[PDB]
């Protein structure tokens, strides 16, 4: 009848918790049987139940000394720093959803397979492996894949828009800036944050320039654009909800309307990628069930003779919206 | 001339006084006009959420402020024609209310006893000055002038240099900009601008600006060659402008930055930094604009080249420092 | 009965409609009056910075909103006496503008052909209702009624519960309160209240509230026995109230917590928690007040005892749940 | 003993150095220990989100900072017992990591060859010091001492004045407190304080503090007579403490305020205001506490009387000014 794959989550963080929320929301056939993090079940249960961005959890949440009990289903809880020591076989976890931020390579995520898992989907960029943005390149997946990435939230915002432009007009070259909600990689107060000096600064009190590979590594998702895009971010003080701008030279001359029509078609019957003509703002994207929502109000054609710059803008809930992509990619990946 | 009125003792109006005092200008602020009591303008001048305690004594009477022992009269006239500028002999008006941003509207100050007007904002087709870019275009004959937006003072110095070094054939800007008094505290009507109605401290808010569209008033060769907009975000002040240009020659990142370093050298209006700074590091800047070499980006594919150049600006104090520079000169011609 | 008009389609006005459709009220909102166009009101209704998108369809015409298929008139009359309520037979007016907070002012809606008025704010010495504290004082002869402030709906059930069980001999209240529309986005005049002139999202701002001073309107036996104020702080919504009381009885923490839990049992207005919640956990509460057992504190030396009790409340939606409970009762009398 | 080491070059550690140079102290900071490179510490000192550019020059080598042209050694030892303090002769350690908050734990600094420790936080039953309250208790043979929290530095001088003038029979404190490094940028594990795991800049978060409970260490006669806790809120620094006391005498507001004014006179640690300030007006304060006459409140029902007294504090820089006063005395015993 139905494919009932068994899933473990490594890192029950902002993304790891929303992975469970979303799986339950869509009545997915996957069963989350295990969770690994660095803390007790009490603390994970508190964090699951009460959420500063998405509000109370829509299901019952309890804990024992070794487990979460979520809508009456037990989920084992482990606390292993090192993934080779995670006992994934004890509850039969075959596809690990890897969200700790510390295993973003084939060699590192390998430890999940040494531990007895069968596959791993990485919730972040992970070098030169298969990297999937759903409804842009998920067809490249097949039965032989064992470690896969879904890139960043910014790649999931960028890829759909860039794909549509490429397919319709060509992109000669382009540059991206995402005005991006602050995340857990930043700092609450001015203090050391590894090697990235700017990341050390109080994230709710500054505009902080910040580097991102969403553009530079786009060719993993859209091969014909390898080397053609660059970009960065500015981290700003909103808790989630992000916007991505892109300034392109296209392969032909365009009008605003024409760009917008082409994107509209591309969003039609597309559960991953949305369209809006409304004068929305970042908080309106919070809880979005898209990876990306193209905003036709922000389209801008600048032109002098045959020279033409095209600016296109796309919103994304870098938290929940990404996660809806991650889950779509996970449902497909899990049944191969 | 050295007798000045401030109309609109707001964020910008109060800082104007602070900067004049700070640089010991031989300009005298003799009179102020807002919509409220001297007691409230005193509290506001004395206590600033962004820049701290006023660095001088502030006291009030029923009809005036006492600021470093100097009397400044305070009027509450909604309409500019009703302001008794003549009373204390106010010659040049610094227009910081937002309601008199045209030649015809700011004319009301002239009709009321003033000679010149300097508008703290874009003001249509009018002489519009970024200091150390086109301040040489001002003469004795000028009565009413503008110093554009803070965004224009960030963008213009950067644009001048790029144009002079390499030429800009076309370009589009985005300013990631601190929230201002034109936005809302809570979701609620704010004229026809739908986005401006949204809670400014809890949102990234796209917002129009003509800093790029009206750049031709400041840099005539760039007329019609630029476009842009803003993203208002939740910082109280401190902003940053990104320009993506197609230039007139091939360039390297080192090449772009050296030309900027050059243009910023002995330039009290336009600074340079190669440090990994952030918006709060720009608060209290004495520049109109600070080009940031660390964010320079060349995207090249063949013939085709895109060039991202980024400058910081304190949209409040920094802009003001440009406004005084422009004012001091305007008062002498 | 049945048919309702809203004056002031703001934070509270909009949420009134949302709570009404959420609970599938027989009450029918037939007209809305504000100062702006249907387009803007539609935009604001569709898109909410604190509760997300509106759960129903929202469209408009030049003179109306169309919400979940149902047409609702929009009027733009600044003086209540001119609102044409008789056109759609608006009987009960929900007064959420903040400009008609007295019997004298709100009776204008009656002059405009409404039958009753429910004011969403304190409004002097008139009937004043916190649901499930004193809604039993309502009768068929009440024509103008207040539901006080959000802060009042927070404090009252906490204080009733204390008064009944142990007695409050004297007390003082402090609410750490989300910022509102009455405060300032940037430093600038906000009437005569100096502190409210300061930037709401960048400051802790002391603020007066009448919630405790006027508590005798809801709990007569406490009249004149409480005082209090607010420290307005940078959260968009969600608030918390501390009451420090001298009781008429020696108590333990557990004893105080049992009495509160009993008072919250089967109480749709008044909730209980012993979880380590924070303000955003209350956003979207269906209660006027939620007592927090975790923060209860008994300080004693001999027979001198201080008791601190604390209650959360979503001063936007939580309060509105109370305003709608009051409204549906008002209309069946 | 003019030679000093800093452990924890964080928010407090770095401001400790800012302040010593601000007051031209003859204390000599010779070594710093933390967990990171001199590059990163130099950046953090140069550029500060709350207080802006360091007023003196800042460079670095692969094992040192160079501050105002003067060399400071930089170690990276996570266990204080391994810090080579004898290399450059650091005889007094200013312990600002938060991991050494007891005599047991800070004894390590003495094992590592230093002679005294001054802990920038509460640290159990040890000599704990609020400057201009109990710095008379410091003694030649004290080797490990505390300056408690900044909240203790806000509370204690207010309670001292009240105790001295009227007696405090019993009292309870609530501080409305800026967020700090012990909280979280996003929702996630934060040891075993559940509330501490919550986004600090998007929530009002209750949080325990022993300021009141451990006041007996600073004012022996108030031992056991106070309790309290904090509400952590989204402002970056700048905090306020409320205290509700039952006093030993019957009093008016003018009387309380006048007592407080007398205690603040010529007191470099304890300030006074009747101005209508807000939190950002305390950022940069050179007091440990500034008492605010405007929020004084007497609640009375015959015999019974509650007194609410409120004091501001810059939990970072203000506190630091007290830490430095105490350090300067300590080095001369
Ligand atoms: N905006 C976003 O938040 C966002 C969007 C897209 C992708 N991502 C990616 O997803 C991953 C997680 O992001 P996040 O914001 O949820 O981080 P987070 O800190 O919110 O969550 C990380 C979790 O992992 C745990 N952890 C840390 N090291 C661990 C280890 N060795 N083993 C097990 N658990 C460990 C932490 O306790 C925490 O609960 C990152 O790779 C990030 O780039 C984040
Ligand atoms: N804040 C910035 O970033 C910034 C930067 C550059 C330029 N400006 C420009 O300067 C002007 C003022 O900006 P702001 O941010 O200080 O605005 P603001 O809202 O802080 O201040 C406006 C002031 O003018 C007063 N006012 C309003 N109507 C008036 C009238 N009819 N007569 C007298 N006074 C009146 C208000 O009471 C207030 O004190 C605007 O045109 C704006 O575009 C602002
Ligand atoms: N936000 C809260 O926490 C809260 C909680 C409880 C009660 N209240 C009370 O509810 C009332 C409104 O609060 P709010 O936060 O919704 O205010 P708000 O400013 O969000 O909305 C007021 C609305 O009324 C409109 N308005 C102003 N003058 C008007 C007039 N003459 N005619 C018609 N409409 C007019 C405004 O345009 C706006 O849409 C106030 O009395 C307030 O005390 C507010
Ligand atoms: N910020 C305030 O409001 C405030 C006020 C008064 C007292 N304090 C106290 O002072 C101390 C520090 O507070 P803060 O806000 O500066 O914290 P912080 O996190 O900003 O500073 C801590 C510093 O210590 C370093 N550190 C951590 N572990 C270490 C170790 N094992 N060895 C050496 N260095 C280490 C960190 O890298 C960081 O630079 C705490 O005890 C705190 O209670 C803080
Ligand atoms: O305590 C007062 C109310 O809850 C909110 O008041 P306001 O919205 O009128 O400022
Ligand atoms: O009140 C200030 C305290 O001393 C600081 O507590 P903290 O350890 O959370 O910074």
């Amino acid at each position: 009848m139905a494919s009932m794959s068994k899933v473990g989550i490594n890192g029950f963080g902002r993304i790891g918790r929303l992975v469970l929320r979303r799986l339950l929301e869509v009545k997915s056939n996957i069963d989350v049987v295990a969770i690994n993090d660095l803390t007790s079940p009490k603390i994970l249960a508190y964090l699951l139940k009460h959420d500063s961005n998405y509000g109370p959890f829509p299901w019952s949440v309890d804990f024992t000394e070794d487990s979460l009990i979520v809508d009456g289903k037990s989920i084992a809880v482990y606390a292993e720093k090192e993934a080779k020591n995670i006992p994934w076989k004890a509850k039969g976890a075959e596809i690990i959803v890897e969200c700790t931020g510390f295993y973003t390579s084939a060699e590192k995520s390998q430890a999940h397979l040494d531990a007895g898992a069968k596959k791993v989907l990485i919730s972040a960029p992970a070098g030169e492996m298969k990297t999937i943005v759903y409804n842009v390149n998920d067809d490249t997946l097949d039965g032989n894949d064992t470690i896969v990435s879904v890139a960043s939230s910014t790649t999931n915002c960028l890829a759909p828009m860039a794909k549509a432009l490429h397919d319709s007009f060509g992109i000669e070259v382009g540059t991206m800036t995402t005005i991006h909600a602050y995340t857990g990689t930043q700092s609450l107060v001015d203090g050391p944050r590894g090697k990235d000096l700017r990341a050390s600064r109080a994230a709710a009190e500054n505009i902080i320039p910040h580097t991102t590979g969403a553009a530079k590594a786009i060719g993993l998702v859209i091969p014909e654009l390898s080397g053609k895009l660059k970009g960065h971010a500015q981290r700003v003080p909103v808790k989630t909800g992000s916007v991505t701008e892109l300034v392109s030279i296209l392969g032909k001359k365009v009008t605003a309307e024409e760009v917008n029509n082409a994107l509209k078609q591309a969003t039609t019957n597309n559960e991953s990628f949305g369209y809006t003509d409304e004068e929305i703002v970042s908080s309106d994207i919070i809880g979005s069930h898209f990876g990306s929502v193209f905003d036709a109000t922000q389209t801008e054609i600048t032109a002098v003779g045959d020279l033409q710059l095209v600016k296109t803008v796309a919103w994304y809930d870098n938290e929940y919206g990404f996660v809806t992509q991650l889950i779509r990619t996970l449902e497909k990946f899990a049944k191969l």
